[PDB]
């Protein structure tokens, strides 16, 4: 058996959304800042992303992260989020899995009450309170980048079909479009996952074509990579169901940590939330994250908030991914 | 890290369609015959299938197989095909993967012109000619179960939409419905993969409600588990594009071996194919299989054929698939 | 990367003495009875034994076991013991290792109070009582082949040096040469391990040359493959320290199992033990086994006993062992 | 299954002498310089070394290296040798292993004529020319620290037995005590490996007690951690047989790399070698290295040489090493 290249990685799941965490396939990535490290990857080893996020090794949806050398102070190691599309600037389910697994494997040397983990992440730092119940990780409270309301509703226009009106956009690590499922008239359920998909991505794009997308700091992002559609929850707990469309038409199985932290900055600046006050966000599956607002913060030029998301991940296998250099799909394909 | 259970299994890929080959999770499966080993599994360890085929470990589509102690004469080891749906009686892409990887890992001590592998399978035996080019596996000619035309056009009736007419059915390890893409007016392409998927499974069901499905021997099958839609290829090589829908609404990335070994028996009995005479089947991807008729044979009560399917697989990972017994999805979910 | 072959195996350790258990690197081995499997191996795939037990993948000492398809009734799977030297007919630390790991990995589904495991082995059957503490394997009570006192002392003659006298020989799966460390004047300790080693294998040999070695039943063993030297323990618990020399001049880091089961018979028939009554055996490391006599039995011609040995193993790694066909030592070497 | 920590590491062998290369069990180790890393390890995670290099996982002899983050310029990654004893400051077998595998696995993207690798190491930098035969790694020319003749013969005194005279000492990364096998009267063979072992360490020690051991530069080594014994080769090729004793009484299955780079400096400065001119060194196994002198250099105070050692490693298995926290020998033991 010829192979050439051999990638080691840990398959987790945070609330059903898969994270595949890379470990040993490369010993070294320079980058410098954790946005530079991401750019390096993208413009150099995209072939690793595609190979592992696409078929045949992965699938549409499917999601993963690289565990780096940090460079940074305070932060243990550094995280680069990747997907079937590209490289997400920030990801809650990801952050969760990463941390869960770091401790689990004992890459971190675990502390009993809780374990604090400071990770890099392309967009600012992140900290994860990792509850451990003597023996196990019980769950994880990640505290996120400054999230905020961006552009108050704003008119939308959707060619297919009708050309509707109101919807809000907000940051939370990336830029989410938050639109209500009544607004376009979708049922945030298994039924329509694909119509949701094509609806989401079609909005994302024609939103990305003709808008002002900009962070008044970090000055790189300037994109609406994400579409959150939400509606009343058919679970008793949780304040809403959301589904989150992203990366070349994929859909999150979790409520999307970055999507909840964004949504929390677009309550609050609305009134319907006070600092703390348990938020719970329902996904499109039957799974739920325990969000809440922590503090106030005016980012660069306009008011904002720093929110705390609280999920939990499980280990679902170890891989030695390999590529037979004959395999004419050795760097993977889509559909 | 607590884990309780630990499954060893090699990811492969025949022509795009994944085959996840199980190796070392269990050291015993009694069954007896390779239909009695499939029942055992079905009724007992189904938890294995679901866990591996279904998220978060696998996906909708996705496919695999258990390498088993043989019992049988001639045959080396014994195969059991499993899928997002259930336990396919026979599968080419799988038999290909299973052979490729048996040799490639040196479970089979490789012979240099070609290696002959006799595998069990739920429906009859199968022999793989394995072409090895000093070092590597170059490709695989699998010679399939007796295929044959079964019924002939016959009544159709599709509620959504219109209620059309002609279409054929035939056996090639499993019972295929072979209906032209003009017949229901679908384009066998990426575009519509999903409408094809819901179309396929709806026909497969309402066809299985009101028909005569029966193999005159083996006397267990009696089902139309599969829907082959075909049309003129938009690849210069290959006689037709086919797309195969099966198991709980999933689609084969390959042309389907059993689908091609079926569709060969329902030419020939048609005139448009002489014994030998290269058939090439284009999948729904861009991939192709080199099929061709080998010999004549009347099965039990009616005339038939024994076809040869020729493809090729690649290794794409080694896994220690583990279940955290805290992982509430530890046996996996659908959508 | 280029490898041809790829063995799966799990590294354990039973009271320090390593047991490497083989899993996935073959799906079949015919043999028939768990002596005819051992002969098949010995006289066909010795190149597995040497490759794993010898350098550069194993070492002097080192020990391992093959998990097989059973064939037999009652018995789950089947075990084949192998060492630097050859294939050991029965081993306690092996049987322990094998059982602990079977359950732990979930190749056996675990039963809560205890799990019973019936394993084949090249000398009879063996049953392991697997104590599981809700979650974990606590330890293991293996119940062992009819042990007995064979040949009352008998004179030894040792060239280097002097030429001494008394020492006894027994059976407990294999034939043990029990001799007191005061008899040859050795200190069963770290200090002299190697003089013990060479003293042992010289006795074993020149004993094997000029004696009557015979089991009245099974009629294949007829060998003294083992040398047990014992003295007053410098651990408070345990009735003695023993060290066990075997297979091409290696030494057992555990008290040995088969060696303890042997020695128990040759108390008892001595008067210094009553059915039950805790025996504890100290190794040549600081590690201990909990042995005790279960019931009487006169084997074929002469009186005997059936003993129980109690220990506990730990997992120390997972291996995808591979052989680069260019690696001139692919099948390994000794010194 | 329950496991505290999970270490990814690749087993190799350079000319029979094992090198176990760590990969993924950690993502970080601060240190700073590839000495200050080695110290950090030595005075913090000596529980890694001992676990892996000692039983039950490793053995007496046995050896392995850590692949690090570099910090340094030019150099890809960084290397930390480790052995049954401590942490070798430089080692040929290692630097070879480490390079062979880095390319072979595709951690380095391979260049066809030869790949150049710059690795850190505790003692300076090293560069490896890695010869790749289109597909494979054929062999590896590592260029080594300025070697030299230190102290002309000097009288030894050996208590067991007689008390002999002449023997030289040199540097090649570490300080080698080169003495002829006629000098003490030992046959550098299998027969006496253990008398050689105990002779070596006893010399190494009583040499370290009463001598002047000093590098004029780097100012941290000041030790004779190595004992080379050499004699006429009973292999046609190779100028001499040497066996190399080090680290807590272990023996080197290769000729030693550092031990050859040393010995080369103490020919040459002797007149029996001209710049280039193939030197070949035989090991205490039948195995050889292709050494030669590259260029002159007077280190700090006294004359010297920079040599080039040429060998070739092979992968022998992939490990997920795991420690059951119950495993009382979790951190491993000696004898
Ligand atoms: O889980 C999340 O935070 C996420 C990021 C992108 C989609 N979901
Ligand atoms: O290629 C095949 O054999 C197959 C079976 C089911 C789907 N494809």
């Amino acid at each position: 058996m010829k192979f050439s290249k051999g990638i080691h990685a840990i398959d987790s799941h945070t609330m059903g959304e898969p994270t595949r965490i890379v470990v040993g396939g490369i010993p070294q990535i320079n980058g410098e800042t954790m946005a530079d490290k991401k750019k390096y990857l993208e413009d150099n080893l995209d072939y690793v992303r595609t190979a592992l996020m696409h078929e045949p090794r992965g699938h549409n949806d499917m999601f993963g992260s690289i565990i780096t050398s940090s460079n940074n102070k305070e932060a243990d190691f550094g995280i680069i989020f990747m997907d079937g599309g590209g490289y997400l600037n920030m990801c809650g389910h990801g952050s969760i899995g990463a941390a869960t697994v770091a401790v689990e494997t004992g890459m971190v040397e675990m502390v009993e009450p809780v374990t604090n983990i400071n990770m890099e992440a392309p967009a600012g730092l992140i900290k994860a309170k990792v509850m451990v119940e003597n023996e196990k990780v019980k769950e994880v409270s990640i505290t996120n980048v400054p999230s905020f309301l961006y552009m108050e509703d704003a008119k939308l226009e959707v060619p297919s079909l009708n050309k509707t009106i109101t919807f809000d956009i907000s940051f939370g690590g990336s830029f989410f479009a938050i639109i209500h499922a009544k607004e376009l008239g979708v049922k945030v359920e298994t039924s329509q996952v694909d119509v949701l998909k094509k609806l989401g991505i079609e909005i994302r794009d024609l939103i990305n074509e003709k808008i002002k997308v900009q962070h008044p700091e970090l000055e790189h992002i300037k994109t609406v990579d994400l579409v959150e559609i939400y509606d009343e929850p058919s679970n008793p707990e949780a304040t809403y169901k959301n589904v989150v469309i992203f990366g070349q038409g994929q859909v999150d199985r979790s409520p999307c940590g970055t999507g909840t932290s964004a949504k929390l900055a677009t309550l609050y600046k609305k009134g319907h939330l006070k600092i703390d006050e348990k938020f719970v966000y329902e996904s499109i599956t039957g799974t739920m994250f325990k969000g809440r607002v922590l503090e106030e913060t005016k980012v660069g030029e306009f008011d904002a908030i720093i929110p705390e998301i609280t999920g939990g991940a499980y280990i679902t296998g170890f891989n030695h991914f390999v590529i037979d250099p004959e395999d004419p799909l050795k760097y993977g394909f889509t559909v």
